[PDB]
């Protein structure tokens, strides 16, 4: 075949890949990938005030999807809600004492498992492909 | 890192527009996808456990999804001539219909995926996603 499709399938497969390896790590915390990947970066972010919009550009997700990911986590007892200074209306997102005990795990694996995942790969192929990424996801 | 991240945002912003396409035909962006696999190797006969292989996915993901396929009339199957104890899949004339229209969108997909890349730009990117596959 004159194209092939190996761009697009493989992209899927990635992903998804790293979507099952996240959720096997995460329920051993008793934790989905996803919010695994929440905690992950307020982590990274206790320097400055994360509003839910911040955490909907970092990871391309709708207010609506946000909205309910955020709700269950605090129902959870991982985050809570706090109020802002940057923004005087806005509340910023807390991770609480249960969620911080679970940090240097979390994030020895979020160093782990990318690092694993990239593990065969150059420096500069990784570079490639997060700047070939950063386009894709933009002109959607 | 940001990796990880953009890899996720990429794959279900791919999906996402897959299935608004799909929808369309009264197809999951899955189904859709199947089709155009199958429109694109009718020179092979492909088992289930090719399209595990091609699509790397569980047998038992496999079974539900071509399960689905074949109670809406999209495939059927039939005795293979590599391997008399498995049955390849096939194409009905319902999902003939639809496969020009599948080719080009997934065509037309991809161009403006690549849009601004080189060819070897595209093969290395495809090369470097193979590898991380293998980790
Ligand atoms: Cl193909
Ligand atoms: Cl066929």
């Amino acid at each position: 075949n004159a194209m092939s499709r190996d761009l697009g399938r493989l992209l899927k497969i990635a992903s998804n890949q790293m979507s099952t390896r996240f959720d096997i790590f995460a329920k051993k915390y008793d934790l989905t990938g996803t919010q695994m990947t929440i905690i992950d970066y307020l982590s990274r972010n206790k320097n400055k005030e994360v509003l839910q919009r911040d955490l909907e550009s970092e990871f391309s997700i709708k207010s609506s999807t946000a909205t309910v990911l955020l709700q269950r986590m605090e129902i959870k007892k991982l985050l809570y809600r706090k109020v802002s200074g940057k923004d005087s209306r806005q509340k910023c997102l807390k991770l609480t004492k249960k969620a911080n005990k679970l940090e240097t795990i979390i994030l020895s694996y979020m160093d782990s498992d990318q690092s694993q995942m990239t593990s065969g790969l150059n420096k500069e192929e990784v570079v490639f492909l997060e700047k070939i990424l950063k386009r894709m996801i933009e002109s959607d």
